[PDB]
């Protein structure tokens, strides 16, 4: 196992394992964007950039006697993408390991949950807004998607109408798919009102609509929500390598650790997105 | 056959998975039994008897894989992708279902929404308590006094499903599990209609039901350019034989 | 016959399944058996509060459909299921007939129906638009019922129009009409199209009231080829005996 990895750790398979749990625990409980987006499998070490297609143009199927000679096929351009890297770093001590060896005490794993945190926030940011080291486009600012603006969602039910316009507007362009919102917590929060004329919560009957979920992520400040119609074909997460920790080898007597992955997101039709702003 | 049989197998699932997801008219209407290719054209008796003849039309869609990617595919021993597939595979669903809900004006096919002998219902304002509930009890009579008592399916946009979530005044329910009952075959929505409208239909296979002579199926059209293009296709039609049955909520 | 034993079978099926759906007064009216072909007529002896016994004989009800031999033809040829489609339509209006027979008898054979018997109970219903009335008129019938010493478990049958106008929220009561009025009525709420307009009768069930006798049930015969179609009959032999008048009750505008 990671034993062999690391032969000079101090920890044993028992703890690596634990020390494993602990971050993926960590990480499932704090990922938004992976709730409603599908992954790649994953590739391996063995590639290092992916190549991305993207369509500008949409066509429907046709109806006839005997078919068609000509072949029917969407314009698409090809662009290149490199894989970035994201990692964390957490220390342990050799005094609270001794300790906790002599005292047959179970150890904390403390610091790996922070990491694990960082690592999340981190690559929630980068699905969201892109990397512009890399030259990455994000959900909030693809190119060639739908802008819809909202109004003022303290009177009830402004915010129904609001997502009723952004499905037509996502509707008009032969997408039909179930549909996914993420919001910022301030506009969240304001759907937990009653709404007066159907006696319910106004999050409940907007949840009618919406049959993926409604989800809220923090990295989203003030008014501003997106609308994604969900679906394989529409945009895909390429992980090369999921979460992992890795042994830096012993410094100053104490044991420093790193946790790393390595993710990128695919938008092959920016049409099937829209975004709510102020 | 750029593919082996394994990817021809995850292919096939993978379109047949994505037509089935999203399918709405055979949740409740039956097959008449996948026919094959010796037939052409198929002959419907309105009984009220008078025979008319269907042309089987075909449905299709294609897409293109690439030969650079299969290749790398291959040589990195990584799961081959397929998301071309599935979208041609969603396009036709949805002409299928629209076909179904409102017929082919070229090919002369009546749909559940435009067909001749239907009964029509005019709907109120649903935005107050009681009303659906109302109308919808009022189909059902209109319904009954033509000799239908059968199981009831009701088909539903996607806005008028949406006013349905509502609390039914004077007993503190939600009005959709106080028709559930009524309408025993279950309620549905489907982004195919549009505005306030509504059909409820008598189930049962001698009212109507759908032929088929080709299922959901892909085929290699050859090579081209080193890269290989693929088809989608099927033939299905509808037969309404009591149009009496159906009555259409309009506004 | 064209069609071997497997066709039989599953037109039998389909005449079984669609007179099964489709008959509303058996489901709370018990059978005297099948007699068999060897009785033409039967006894029925009234009791009217003694006993008077009359002849009455079993009529036949029969439907006729036909094959067309370019269909068989075409299904051989091509390996597909044969489409019996006009033996649903004669089952129904088989059922229909009978079922208009079993509410209004026929006059013909001058046998009466529950709703033209003599020594019956009639109830003059109101307004039933309003909320509440219904239920007032149903515990009135009952209440003419129950004294006459009986109190069996008791069953409505309603026009349509009526039938839905109970569907509404009872007033002052969250629940409505319809569970109210079904705890009265241990037996079951029916509906038929063959009443007309504001009619309904609420019998007190038991094989001692009333019955149904049945000399052959629903069966389909082959009538012979003829212009190289096949013509098919489906018939049946039934009679209602009313033994009690006394137990219906009529509720009329």
């Amino acid at each position: 196992g990671k034993t062999q990895l690391f032969p000079d750790s101090p920890l044993t398979d028992q703890d690596f394992s634990q020390l494993d749990q602990t971050v993926i625990d960590t990480a499932r409980r704090q990922l938004i964007g992976r709730r409603f987006i599908e992954l790649y499998g994953p590739l391996g070490r063995g590639i290092q950039s992916i190549f991305n297609d993207v369509f500008i143009e949409n066509y429907e199927a046709k109806m006839d006697f005997q078919g068609s000679f000509d072949t029917d096929i969407e314009t698409s351009k090809r662009v290149n993408y490199t894989i970035p890297l994201l990692y964390k770093d957490f220390v342990l001590y050799w005094r609270d390991l001794e300790q906790a060896k002599v005292l047959d005490i179970p150890i904390d794993f403390s610091a790996a949950a922070n990491a694990a945190r960082d690592v999340a926030i981190l690559e929630d940011q980068m699905i969201f807004y892109g990397s512009k080291e890399f030259d990455i486009p994000g959900l909030m600012n693809v190119k060639g998607r739908s802008t819809h603006l909202i109004g003022n969602w303290y009177e009830s039910g402004n915010a129904f109408q609001d997502v009723v316009e952004a499905r037509n507007k996502l509707l008009e362009m032969k997408h039909n798919g179930p549909f996914a919102l993420v919001l910022s917590p301030e506009l969240y929060s304001l759907l937990h009102r009653v709404h007066k004329d159907t006696n319910v919560l106004e999050i409940e009957h907007v949840r009618e609509l919406v049959t993926d979920g409604v989800f809220q992520t923090p990295v989203l400040k003030g008014k501003t929500g997106v609308l994604v119609n969900t679906g394989r074909n529409n945009l895909d997460l390429a992980v090369s390598e999921d979460f992992d920790t890795a042994y830096l080898g012993e410094e100053g007597m104490n044991h420093p650790f790193r946790v790393y992955e390595t993710v990128v997101l695919r938008i092959k039709r920016p049409s099937a997105i829209c975004t709510l702003e102020d």
